């Protein structure tokens, strides 16, 4: 028979036909995705500022708080929501929308803590006129795994402990958060 | 005339087996497109404000607290029309209306009462440098069902009661409310 | 006589033609007014903001001092310029333009006071920090019919008298308002 | 053919007197509508601002304060160029015109007078906590025609006088000036 | 001959053509001159704010700090560059844009001086509540020939002296100059 | 025919040599409209603003400290990518964007210095009123080769040393850093 050999000539181009196109689709969407990912690095651009963390959600925002009030923000895919700790300083572009995480607040106000609360993440600090405040205490500091803490007679160590009601801690009473221990030598 | 049928039925099962590799792939493609284009679609819309509640309206409205200021807004269909508490931390859209609930400010400065007011609502207390202002109570500091407390001659404060004056409670002097009770020791 | 006839049945005419242009005139003006008074509920609108009332003027003015400075601030229709008293808390919307009138700031700044003035309106309240201030007093604590006083031997009263110099006020230091009296139990 | 000519004049003399109760009622629509459209064309011409007078200038200028700063800016044709006194109160337009007079703020700080200064301008009061600031006075404080005083062997100071220092005045230190001064009494 | 004739005949309106061109183009340049210098008078024009002069560059630009940043700022063709001096109120349009020098800061903060610096043009000044700032000095403190001093024994002159550990200063803490002496007798 | 010919070449000798007195005043018109245009085009280009430097980054950036905040923006291709010491003015353009070094700001809050810090990079410094804040070293305070400084047993201090506890240097708490030392003298 002469039908079935052009049943198949017909067949084989109405398949490489398909292969034309559809090779040329990925392309497309190759080219997409590297052009919406391009997009991705151009949110964490410069000028860029910079805010607190206050908490993490389900749906991928945060609390954070920058320019003085409580903001709950969207952030950037690039970016690890389960690895955001409590109290971290985070980077914020334009319209603001998440875009790094990173150290904690190094500098600011020395106050020393009175006791920890019942909650456990939360301290009576008493400041420098003998002004009471109650902060969040950043994750590092009840953090799991710290030290007994030991006595206090083969004297000044400083490495890191588990929380004294004597320490003195860096905070940001704008914020809510502690921060990080201190030497001091009174 | 028998090679002839070799070659296409080879040249077929070839293509539609290709053919199939790219429908995979592209699907593969297509479904990495899609999750990541709803992740930046989401960023284009606009952030959240938050701020305090600051009293119920028998309208719709309510009297918050919010970028500093104390200004009245609309709360959205799907919020409890009264149903929420005096004091509470609200979040707020763009064109500011309220959405939704939440938890107790829970961080701030710490002030001693002095006494409770005239019509049981308000507070005169004194903050931290000798000072007295007088702020709303919120909610669960005069709830209906809280313990009288008894004297002091067993000792443990920690669990829910009403007010004494001298407690240590927690106040946002620039909004007006006091929102908890402090477990004092000396 | 013919024309006479013809001569009313024309003005019967030309007053059926003037009375279905009239009648609908009417409505015209009827739903123009409908919109209108529609707008001016439009205007008392959320979000609003909340100013203090520094003084009435003739013309449909107020001198409110909202977000810091003094402004002279067109009201709306709505609003009753006669009933506004000194020191009362107005409501604002987008564009500053008046919508209600409210009842008296609550919360804030107590400061005893140490005499009323020659004016029989402002005081000198005297704050924290052995701190002297001069306010505008609330219509209500100069108000005519204030019960005189009466000494204090038969006790704690606390029900409202003219005013002492003794007592304890409410204020608005950046406003420049007391605005009620206060029970402190010394 | 007479009863036609009764129906005639009694459907016309029953028209023009429906046709005249419309005439008043149309009149009286109009006047609501007029009345109340003007009320509201008010409201869209922006509110006004006010700020404190700091000098006169031999050029059409003055430099007064407003919203917080230290602004210079030009009179509007219909207010008296030169004669309004060294620091009062004036009002300004949207695009910051002067364009009235006022009264003197009446309330703010108290100052002690530590010595009128130099040049018979500027005071150097001192503030509530011991800070010495250097004020500029307002012309009622040194006007041409005040009373040298008296030393004080008769009692009551209530009355205009030239400023004796010791005397607390009323006074603006962001801005500058003192504005009035204060009946002792010990 | 009498191709000459027609030679000069030719020149005179190959010259006069481009006399008549000149003498336009030149009332083209002098409307234009009158027009952009017209345009320098415009930037010195109402409402315009008020920056103090932090130091001078050599390319037109200034330091000047005003509205509590510092800023580099662009003056205007009308003003004198090399006749500004350290310290020195100057003037400025809707966009920063220099416009006026002027006299100095004359009311503010008081505070006494414990000692110039090695450089020679700041001091440790200190303020009110034993509170120690270091200020630039305005160039009129340590002008050249700045009289000597003399004794203290013809009792109080005042006339201007150059600067001693003793005497109160009139300063900007915000901006960071001091500005003229002061006479006080405690 | 010989007159003829004096006319003209003495019309010629005539407008030839207006025509280059014009040719030489309409340079001088040029040259000053195109100098005064060059100033006025100036005047349109935007004004910088300045901040301090607070990290450098092994990306591109800084963390700088500007209009109030703490932000992180680039770097212009041609300032010297890292060898700019921490804490040193930087001066900013209108899309901020760092263009230039800068000296040490040189004014403003006088401390004592507690103790040098864990990692020789922070001090905790004492403040004017008893408050205690932990501050950033700006390089020249800790830069490699600065004399150990001897025991104080002959006087005189003015010299460049290594920060022994105690010196009273001066530092910028809203921003972070410590940026210089006082020549102390009791």
């Amino acid at each position: 028979s002469a039908r079935d050999i052009h049943q198949l000539e017909a067949r084989i181009d109405s398949l490489a036909a398909r292969n034309s196109k559809l090779m040329e689709t990925l392309k497309e969407a190759r080219q997409q995705l590297l052009a919406l990912r391009e997009e991705v690095d151009r949110l964490g651009q410069p000028p860029s500022g910079y805010g607190v963390l206050l908490a993490t959600h389900d749906d991928d925002t945060v609390d954070v708080f920058t320019s003085g009030r409580k903001m709950r923000l969207t952030c950037s895919p690039n970016i690890d929501a389960a690895s955001l700790k409590k109290g971290q300083t985070v980077r914020l572009n334009e319209a603001l929308t998440v875009v790094e995480a990173g150290t904690f607040e190094a500098v600011g106000e020395i106050s020393t803590l009175r006791e920890i609360l019942a909650d456990g993440h939360r301290a009576l600090v008493v400041g420098h006129a003998d002004e009471e405040r109650v902060v969040w205490l950043a994750d590092p500091l009840i953090a799991e795994d710290l030290p007994d803490g030991l006595p206090e007679a083969l004297n000044d160590d400083t490495r890191p402990r588990k929380l004294r009601p004597g320490d003195s801690l860096l905070v940001d009473t704008k914020a809510g958060y502690a921060f990080e221990r201190i030497p001091l030598v009174p």
